[PDB]
């Protein structure tokens, strides 16, 4: 199991533009196009991201490309965030995947904000962190996914995903 498989599970795959849990225009593997309410804008954005006139639809391959670029970026934002870096650096491999998941789903910034639980992860306070992480808008809006991640942070294993 690894990052890609993980996220692929959490985010699914759609070849046609859709609205996410928050109602935003998204595509492929959790690839967010826009916060705006215009399907057109979303279309523009897509074309631009794909490099062509898509008409709201893309190929699997394209979807995948987006995905790598996205995983890549997530990591990098992590590597560039003065708050994230240290944490990540101190984590074992499995757990990093978890931090990356969150970052992918909510943004560096978003994540950069879980100060306390980040602190907890740093000191390796698994159980406390999990509780902490649970008290969030994030958990409350996407309970099942949040659970997987949290479990993940908690045990250092892929069971949540098995
Ligand atoms: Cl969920």
């Amino acid at each position: 199991m690894n990052i890609f498989e993980m996220l692929r599970i959490d985010e699914g795959l759609r070849l046609k533009i859709y609205k996410d849990t928050e109602g935003y225009y998204t595509i492929g593997i959790g690839h967010l196009l826009t916060k705006s309410p215009s399907l057109n804008a979303a279309k523009s954005e897509l074309d631009k991201a794909i490099g062509r006139n898509t008409n709201g639809v893309i190929t699997k391959d394209e979807a995948e490309k987006l995905f790598n670029q996205d995983v890549d970026a997530a990591v990098r934002g992590i590597l560039r965030n003065a708050k994230l870096k240290p944490v990540y650096d101190s984590l074992d491999a499995v757990r990093r995947a978890a931090l990356i998941n969150m970052v992918f789903q909510k943004g560096e910034t978003g994540v950069a904000g879980f100060t306390n639980s980040l602190r907890m992860l740093q000191q390796k306070r698994w159980d406390e962190a999990a509780v902490n992480l649970a008290k969030s808008r994030w958990y409350n809006q996407t309970p099942n996914r949040a659970k997987r991640v949290i479990t993940t942070f908690r045990t250092g294993t892929w069971d949540a995903y098995k």
